[PDB]
């Protein structure tokens, strides 16, 4: 099994996946998001969000209004299951999570929480 996933964001305002299977057979699993465009994280910063589908839209809307110096992230936001924190060009940052946090028959998703940017960058994940 693959227990981990190579992601990018970039300055299109996009990941380079649009979908992300973890398998059951793993105990942990590892996303290492890395930012290969040139602006910066406060105009164009990228983080990797995970939470159920139901979940995502009240995770972005207060994620929002949190502000950068929260990482646009409501502070202890139990609807979060795992996240990388924001980065910007040429940084990188990974988050290892235990796959017992998820269970199979329903769906998730991970997104970006900077203003705007889970228009394009989201995508499913499940547990197969
Ligand atoms: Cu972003």
């Amino acid at each position: 099994a693959e227990c981990s996933v190579d992601i990018q964001g970039n300055d299109q305002m996009q990941f380079n996946t649009n979908a992300i299977t973890v398998d059951k057979s793993c105990k942990q699993f590892t996303v290492n998001l890395s930012h290969p465009g040139n602006l910066p994280k406060n105009v164009m910063g990228h983080n990797w969000v995970l939470s159920t589908a139901a979940d995502m839209q009240g995770v972005v809307t207060d994620g929002m209004a949190s502000g950068l110096d929260k990482d646009y992230l409501k502070p202890d936001d139990s609807r979060v299951i795992a996240h990388t924190k924001l980065i910007g060009s040429g940084e990188k940052d990974s988050v290892t999570f235990d796959v017992s946090k998820l269970k199979e028959g329903e769906q998730y998703m991970f997104f970006c929480t900077f203003p705007g940017h889970s228009a394009l960058m989201k995508g499913t994940l499940t547990l197969k």
